[PDB]
């Protein structure tokens, strides 16, 4: 079960290629590092072998490499996916670090929507722009067709809150379509 | 497993059966459409066969046409269930719908509760009362014997919180009692 | 200019087809009547001829019959379109009815988005449940792939302000896609 | 799978074994009756056979043989685990007793956390302190190395939240190291 | 309709060159590669051929770089402009990016005026100092002799809100100077 | 009186030594500057001889080689001190610097906690995140086992709390556990 897509434009020329079906093997590096330290969560603790190469210009901000990236992924993972027949289809975690908790729900099923209540006291983590954290989930929503809500229930620490939510989503996305009910079809 | 319950009044005459252990089928005509909509929710995802047949007067108001409905589903299924040996017991999920979370989380063990902490903002769907919804937890709580705490944790749309509350319910009735855990008795 | 989509449900049967350059003539019959007045608009005002046979599920509540007429219209204007060259691409418009103004803009470029503050005082039209005008232009969205800023700026009756607003968001789709500025491409 | 302490200073002496993977087995007498009917929570629902015998001084007041008690199943636990490989590590569950539902949620990776939530009513359940449950899972977060995030959702009844929370740790604890992924290591 | 003006001291070099009626050519290379993203809209958009080469020192704030490069462009474009005859002089328009409306209108006559409602949430967009948007646009209206309104309606997100004022103001530029009215003069 | 310990994970590879009884050298190159100057003011005022060697990822953020140095420390103070025997125990200091008093409290006694009631106004200092102070002292707790108290009572300057509050943890670790009471054991 594998999806690729590449996606080049005049801002950035981004590769991407998911195993849904896999192990924690992990490769994928952007333009900027703080994403990579992310996308390494959803390969380890959902189990995903994700393959990401994207160059683009953080010349200027890293806005326009952060969509097309994310962009990639949610078609990669609509490709990855068929006719969408025994799964799950539901997929909710929540998964606590230090002092903060995410609840993360998710639906995978056509319809895009993102649910977005996280509140972030700092305007940098190390050199990421902090604004952009919805906007990866906005970008792969609107390309992979699901629902996502994404609830803050705790917790005031950048990288806190920002690795609780890449956890949760990482574990209730191989919950959803990797697991399989006791139905064929 | 299988419990039936015929029961006739002067008002309805009401037709129940279900098989706990089952697959997505569906037959189950009520005297008003928008319960069929929402029995098949409980069929297809809670992976259960559920049988209902009820004649009542809708003549006048669908308030005593869908106790009795209510009412017969949980006599079936105290009757579906046995001496309670083997089974998980406890049942909680959360499902979206668009913009819609519903929290169900549910007990199944003797003792009768209802939390219900839902707000639907219109007064019809098509034609449902839609201050029966509540009504319907309250008659299946009442014979079944379960604690059920329903909690709406966003949306603003009748027809999505209703059909959020009926995915998150057949969910957690079938990781309740369906499901077993790795002991015996 | 045309793009044509038919798509069947077990619930629906929908067939859409639109012209987008083209005149006022109008041939549209879904199975709530009051979708039939509001397609007048977007025929009279947007000079686009529709035509749309919907066939559905008006027996249980109106939900299910607006998503689908609603996705299909998306669709084919998506396909109506090809790659974007040589239009304008952006559509903004006012249009007031007796005491009530909306303020309609649009993008049509890749990207979804709905921004929705209108408060209507009613709950039926005529028939017409009034909390799916925001989840029609919700479900046109998403499939079109097009940014939309809708905005009330006055008036307290119901058919007044949802006229309105379909007067101008007809006046601001024959803006963007329909008229072409100086450049070739 | 089996860690086993035996501790004993100036005021208790503290007599502690676990086998993590067990079954509903529970020997537990404390000096205080209504630990015993909590430790048969996580032995009957965590599905754990723990073993506690302890002897302290009752004479004054009930917080020094509570401390040593909650240290020493921690560091059973730290001992009962390993090198930890092949555990899910996760573990998150939500329970209802009668109107109280507590969610309980848990790390076991390191770092230890408690984030605690409840507030009973009253001072005395039979005559356990009612202010020592907090202290209970502070001392077995700080030997056991987890985060552990315990909060109320609903609920006014001191037996009853009380039980609410130990029957959730149990569920949690039995996700997170008892059960195992689908990578060996 | 060229306007070219060359402005040195001690602090900047500035070269700059305006095609007021022109196609979407873009060569302009600041010190600060932010401001390169930005006249890329006001030529594309706008339809303007716009030249720009300024060295300034960078070493200390970029406060003294975008004070010379907007001055220039307003002496430019008051020389592109000759006697104001047989031009619309009026131009407004509204431009969404994803969530983000503004609205800017202009009136190029004589009498400089700058109103500014924007409000940024962060501090830096890359590294863009972001308190210098409104000091553009107010170096760009003393110079150019034009009351200019810009007024933010929706929108948290400051690469997005700095790029619809850039979009708004370059359609609300060419249709006030550049397009003509049924009158000659 | 000397504890050594050495630790290296896939990030950060740290090696760390104290003399607790010494005199005031200090060498310790942490992979961030300002944790430089702070360790030197534990060596000067404390009259520790502390050596730290790190190295780690700051091509990322640097939370995680403050954790794995904070750690390191509290280990390596543990096992600088043996079976605790003629000690004061308690150490209690508060240190001006200009404008800002910072109180420390602490009690080296097994038990983990840390209250911590400083509120920095700005985001960096100099290049440091200024949100991992907290995050120092929370992983020098964990492992060394003391109880901490860190209230600030006056202040508003960002580099001039963060030096009193390692002005005051200074002289209150070497009034706990350096000085020695009449007693001998
Ligand atoms: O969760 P871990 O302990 O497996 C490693 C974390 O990813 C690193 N970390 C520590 N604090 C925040 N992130
Ligand atoms: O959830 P789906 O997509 O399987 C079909 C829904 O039952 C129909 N629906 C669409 N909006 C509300 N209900
Ligand atoms: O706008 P008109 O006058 O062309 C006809 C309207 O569509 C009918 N109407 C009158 N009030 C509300 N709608
Ligand atoms: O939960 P049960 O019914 O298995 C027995 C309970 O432990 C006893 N109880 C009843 N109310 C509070 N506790
Ligand atoms: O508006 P577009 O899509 O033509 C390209 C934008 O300039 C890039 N962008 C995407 N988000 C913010 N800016
Ligand atoms: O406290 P001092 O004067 O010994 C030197 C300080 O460490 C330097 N300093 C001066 N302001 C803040 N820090
Ligand atoms: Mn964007
Ligand atoms: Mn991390
Ligand atoms: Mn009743
Ligand atoms: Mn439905
Ligand atoms: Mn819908
Ligand atoms: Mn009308
Ligand atoms: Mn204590
Ligand atoms: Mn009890
Ligand atoms: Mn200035
Ligand atoms: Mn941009
Ligand atoms: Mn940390
Ligand atoms: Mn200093």
């Amino acid at each position: 079960r594998i999806g690729e897509v590449k996606r080049e434009t005049k801002e950035t020329n981004v590769s991407v290629k998911i195993n849904l079906d896999g192990h924690g093997v992990s490769d994928s590096s952007t333009g900027i590092p703080f994403l990579d330290h992310m996308l390494d969560q959803l390969a380890s603790h959902g189990l995903f072998d994700v393959h990401v190469r994207a160059t683009g210009d953080t010349h200027i901000d890293d806005h326009h490499t952060n969509e097309d990236v994310a962009l990639a992924i949610g078609t990669a993972l609509l490709k990855a996916l068929g006719e969408r027949k025994g799964i799950n289809r539901f997929g909710d975690f929540t998964a606590p670090l230090d002092e903060a908790l995410i609840h993360v729900s998710l639906d995978l099923s056509g319809r895009p929507y993102l649910g977005y209540n996280l509140e972030i006291p700092t305007q940098r983590v190390g050199t990421y722009d902090t604004q952009l954290v919805e906007h990866f989930f906005q970008s792969l929503v609107n390309t992979s067709g699901m629902t996502l809500h994404i609830r803050q229930l705790a917790g005031k620490n950048s990288h806190h809150i920002i690795e609780a939510t890449f956890k949760a989503f990482a574990r209730a996305l191989r919950q959803a379509t990797e697991s399989d009910p006791r139905r064929g079809g």
